[PDB]
């Protein structure tokens, strides 16, 4: 999967995420692509390579699809599926949508379809949030798992020394003993159903980072955004369960999404 950068031209620049700068190129003359300039430090080429094997072999539709690479030149490129609305956290709080209960519901579904691939894969993504996920011109919410185990979690979401997590995303036992495991995924997944619900406001908003920190182990909880019925709130509820243990599995929060999808 070496592409040619002959094949490509770009045509503008879309910002900066995690391993660098994004543009909106074409394919082959006729394919949307997202060309990711992999920034000079952040992983050597063979480094890369096995973040992209490790991307090539899951496979499904609301994982962000990669399309090739560049890595016979600096700086290297990774080429995948054009997600043209952009970060999910931008979308929601574009108000220009006007956007419907089920329309919520169904983005919560995608992201639910491939997390239910990743658990069944045992992968831990770790940094799940509105903003690591990316909607396409469709509308639909895909989540690119590129390079998880290597994002760095900036300033605006820690609140630690050495071991870093992303504090109003987190688990008490994350943030008690840095214990990640699926239950974390699942305990960030309901967050992110929240931050849907919610049009992208952000998490605990009186509180600081330290004061969520220790306010959730004390039984801190997100209340139910107005736009999330009863029976939506209950999905993401049960996600946040102080017992790791009694989390539901994401084949479990998917068949809970499909049901309230078919009766509301
Ligand atoms: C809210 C977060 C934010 O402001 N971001 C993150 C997303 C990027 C940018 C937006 C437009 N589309 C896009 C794509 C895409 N595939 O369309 C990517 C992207 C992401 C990754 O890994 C995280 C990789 Br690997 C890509 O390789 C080509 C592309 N990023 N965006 C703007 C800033």
């Amino acid at each position: 999967w070496e592409i040619d950068p002959k094949d490509l031209t770009f045509l503008k620049e879309l910002g900066t995420g995690q391993f660098g700068v994004v543009k909106y190129g074409k394919w082959r003359g006729q394919y949307d692509v997202a060309i990711k300039m992999i920034k000079e430090g952040s992983m050597s080429e063979d480094e890369f390579i096995e973040e992209a094997k490790v991307m090539m072999n899951l496979s499904h539709e609301k994982l962000v699809q990669l399309y090739g690479v560049c890595t016979k030149q600096r700086p290297i490129f990774i080429i995948t599926e054009y997600m043209a609305n952009g970060c999910l956290l931008n979308y929601l709080r574009e108000m220009r949508h006007r956007f419907q209960t089920q329309q919520l519901l169904e983005m919560c579904k995608d992201v639910c379809e491939a997390m239910e691939y990743l658990e069944s894969k045992q992968f831990l993504h770790r940094d799940l949030a509105a903003r690591n996920c990316l909607v396409n011109d469709q509308g639909v919410v895909k989540v690119s798992d590129f390079g998880l185990s290597r994002y760095v979690l900036d300033d605006e979401y820690t609140s630690s020394v050495g071991s870093k997590f992303p504090v109003r995303w987190s688990p008490p036992e994350v943030l008690m003993y840095s214990k990640f495991s699926s239950k974390s995924d699942i305990w960030a997944f309901g967050v992110l159903m929240w931050e849907i619900y919610s049009l992208g406001k952000m998490p605990y908003e009186r509180f600081t980072n330290s004061e969520t920190a220790e306010h959730i182990a004390q039984g801190l909880r997100l209340y139910r955004p107005h736009l999330a019925s009863e029976k939506v709130y209950t999905i993401m509820y049960s996600c946040w369960h102080e017992k790791a243990d009694e989390r539901p599995t994401f084949k479990i929060l998917l068949s809970n999404i499909l049901d309230v999808m078919d009766e509301e």
